[PDB]
């Protein structure tokens, strides 16, 4: 059958918002009242991979945008890119590798572990208006947990 998908927003563990502000740019900061329209709005794909009672692997695209959320070595590193793919072709049940994340739910919140690099998370800086990265732990300074809005 299809793939299956919810329309949502995510927010960091200290409430920041995640936006596009640069062409493939998407970044953290408090916003709070008019200025919430400018949030991204995610649809969340239910996709293939390894699975159990609280990691359920998703992929992460912008809402009727071409533009997924993608895991790739730049300069030798795990890295967070937005990639263009085909309209065509997604989503799709079988997104591949670099594409699909791990959504964990631990103590009333959500990490994103990479499904290509293990232990690797989608991650904020404490610092306002910092890419949203790649960060090689769910420890230290970085913020690795989100709170998911589901949205109409
Ligand atoms: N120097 C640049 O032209 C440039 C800097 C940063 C970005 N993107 C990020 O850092 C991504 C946004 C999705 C997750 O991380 C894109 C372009």
């Amino acid at each position: 059958a299809p793939v299956r998908s919810l329309n949502c927003t995510l927010r960091d563990s200290q409430q920041k918002s995640l936006v596009m502000s640069g062409p493939y740019e998407l970044k953290a900061l408090h916003l709070q009242g008019q200025d919430m329209e400018q949030q991204v709005v995610f649809s969340m794909s239910f996709v293939q991979g390894e699975e159990s009672n609280d990691k359920i692997p998703v992929a992460l695209g912008l809402k009727e945008k071409n533009l997924y959320l993608s895991c790739v070595l730049k300069d030798d590193k795990p890295t967070l890119q937005l990639e263009s793919v085909d309209p065509k072709n997604y989503p799709k049940k079988k997104m591949e590798k670099r594409f699909v994340f791990n959504k964990i739910e631990i103590n009333n919140k959500l990490e994103f572990e990479s499904a290509q690099f293990p232990n690797w998370y989608i991650s904020t800086s404490q610092a306002e208006n910092m890419p949203v990265f790649l960060g090689g732990t769910k420890g230290g300074q970085d913020i690795t947990d989100f709170t998911m809005q589901f949205v109409s």
